[PDB]
């Protein structure tokens, strides 16, 4: 039920390593951060006329924002994920779709598999408020990292 | 849930690393007897180290002529990734709906924070669908005594001859 321009949900969830994040605690930094959400790791990305596995969510690295990228997997598996796409970032995991609902992001079925967290986007204000949102109905829409950067570029020099 | 030892093994029917459908019954009307190591969670310390073991002792494995089929609650493209990682040649199938786990009984009520998990454990279920091999661990960190799920296993396909 998160709405842009709203106060974003708390939340924490274990990391690659188990080692728990709490989003509140990473505004405290002083910096927006992106929460990027998508149903499972190594999974494949259609885009329209090109469908592939490779995945661009690297991208968001660039960004001056904090980067959280969240799916239902297991730490293992996310810790391996981080290593193929050399991910410089944090991937917290939801095994019990706690967080996911929160932002009602997930699909309630996706061939076959229950309660997988669908495709998005939230950059929150240092502050807690939601100063982007993004989200797809569709499993393999991946984000456009491009903007969504300078999208999160903009709103940290927004409100420094 | 109660998979009695001697009692017939609950047939089920789920996906594969490639997301292609797997019967148990169907598997077993092939001949040979089953195998269904259930394990925890893929790219786990001692998971990995479960089912390379079963990748490594093939030799005796294959020569006792049954249809291995290693089993987690993780997403059929965590499992694909796990199989090429550690080169394995049976199929994996995933469970993640919980489905064979609450039906075998062998899940987790809860492991490092996570819920719903496949404890580690291995079926050998005999053409006939009786159960003949039941080892179920409450440590996630005990490993199966992998020779003799070998040796009792041919002890089955042995007895069909």
């Amino acid at each position: 039920l998160v709405e842009l321009g709203e106060k974003a949900p708390d939340f924490t969830l274990p990391n690659q390593d188990f080692e728990p994040v709490n989003l509140y605690e990473v505004l405290k930094r002083g910096r927006p951060a992106v929460l990027i959400f998508f149903p499972a790791a190594f999974s494949p990305v259609c885009t329209k006329e090109l469908c592939t596995f490779r995945d661009k969510m690297a991208q968001l690295e660039k960004a001056n924002a904090e980067v959280l990228a969240i799916s239902v997997d297991s730490p293992w598996c996310l810790k391996k994920f981080k290593d193929e796409n050399r991910l410089a970032f944090n991937l917290l995991s939801d095994y019990n779709r706690e967080v996911i609902k929160l932002y009602n992001v997930y699909h309630e079925d996706l061939k076959g598999l229950k309660m997988v967290a669908k495709r998005a986007v939230f950059i929150v204000k240092p502050d807690g408020t939601v100063a982007y949102k993004w989200v797809t109905d569709n499993p393999l829409n991946e984000p456009d990292y491009d903007e969504v950067v300078r999208e999160a570029n903009k709103i940290a020099g927004e409100l420094v």
